[PDB]
């Protein structure tokens, strides 16, 4: 297992990163310090998340003290749905460089297909309470990304989120410049994404694996949803191999060639995610954890079905 993939813009991106959703802005600096520290060398950001600052803090003050070099990191953010119109990409661009106090980013996402009414607010609603639309598509928002590659502040520009059919439009762009780089979508043994995966793959576009844990703290969490970390099946996997179900959880997506981006704030988890470098699941391993689908869904974006743009209705 090689730590880095190579992506179709001709940079190396480290296949293991930290996510940073739901990261507490008062503990977010500790781990990124401490994942810095560790191993890690790629973080997963976006501005929706309200925490860039301070993960921009953690990034400072390992560069200073030269525990890494810039070149060594792989630092990812993401395009909010209110930030689609191509007059305000690159601001939010440069609103997210300026937290993270970065001069370029190694990648930047289309956080969702959605586009939504720009304003103050993430998820801007009617009085019925539907998420107001915004009428630009996801060609020009592409168009807009590819403008900031042009202008040097970011080195991979690529899209999250996005099904089949979508990622296809990007690929089918009257005038395409850049190809998305990457696919950052929901990936765990309950939500295989066989079919999404094999096509994107096909294309040369690299996959990132998020929730890859299942998300155990996303906030509608019910008593009744599955669980992986305490799936008796993926617990047993572990144990033959002496390793945590987490760790065999992060090692699954690896082994389909995919980045995966488990979020932690816990400076001994944080340790052990990183720790899946000595050990192979078989391919026995591997077929049955794909075996495990059940197309269960952590991010169903439930307030946005109407969306012409809303990713999950079709089947892949
Ligand atoms: N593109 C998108 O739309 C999108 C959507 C969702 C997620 N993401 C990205 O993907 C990242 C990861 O997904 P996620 O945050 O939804 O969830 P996740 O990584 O699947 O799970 C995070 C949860 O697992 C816990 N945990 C971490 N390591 C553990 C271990 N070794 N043992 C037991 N529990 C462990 C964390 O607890 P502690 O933190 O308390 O340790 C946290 O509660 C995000 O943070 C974000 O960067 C992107
Ligand atoms: N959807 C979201 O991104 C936030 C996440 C979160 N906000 C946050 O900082 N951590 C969280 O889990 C949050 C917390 C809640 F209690 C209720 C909604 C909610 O939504």
């Amino acid at each position: 297992m090689a730590s880095r993939i190579l992506l179709n813009n001709g940079a190396k991106m480290p296949i293991l990163g930290l996510g940073t959703w739901k990261s507490p802005p008062g503990q977010v600096t500790e781990a990124v310090k401490v994942a810095i520290d560790v191993g890690y060398r790629h973080i997963d950001c976006a501005h929706v998340y309200q925490n860039e600052n301070e993960v921009g803090v953690a990034i400072q003050e390992k560069l200073r003290e030269q525990v890494v070099k810039r070149e060594e990191l792989f630092i990812v953010s993401k395009l909010w749905c209110t930030y689609h119109e191509k007059g305000l990409v690159k601001g939010a661009c440069q609103k997210t460089l300026s937290d993270l106090k970065l001069d370029y980013l190694d990648l930047y996402l289309i956080h969702w297909p959605t586009g939504f009414k720009p304003g103050k607010e993430f998820f801007p609603l009617d009085e019925s309470g539907n998420v107001v639309p915004s009428d630009t598509n996801i060609l020009d928002t592409w168009a807009a990304m590819e403008e900031l590659v042009d202008e040097g502040l970011v080195k991979a520009i690529g899209i999250s989120n996005f099904n089949h059919l979508q990622v296809e439009m990007i690929l089918n762009k009257p005038g395409l410049k850049y190809k998305p780089a990457v696919n950052q979508i929901e990936c765990h043994p309950y939500l295989t994404q066989e079919k999404l995966i094999q096509y994107c793959q096909s294309k040369g576009i690299v996959v990132t694996a998020y929730s890859p844990l299942g998300s155990p703290d996303r906030p509608w969490a019910k008593p009744e949803d599955p669980s992986l970390l305490e799936d008796p099946r993926i617990k047993a996997i572990a144990a033959k191999h002496n390793k945590t179900t987490a760790q065999v959880l992060i090692r699954f997506p690896m082994q389909r060639n995919l980045v995966v981006i488990p979020k932690s704030v816990t400076p001994e988890r944080i340790a052990e995610n990183f720790k899946v470098f000595d050990f192979e699941l078989s391919s026995q391993d591997m077929t049955t954890l794909l075996s495990y689908n059940r197309n269960w869904r952590v991010c169903a974006l439930l307030s946005c079905t109407s969306h012409k743009d809303y990713p999950f209705h079709e089947e892949f």
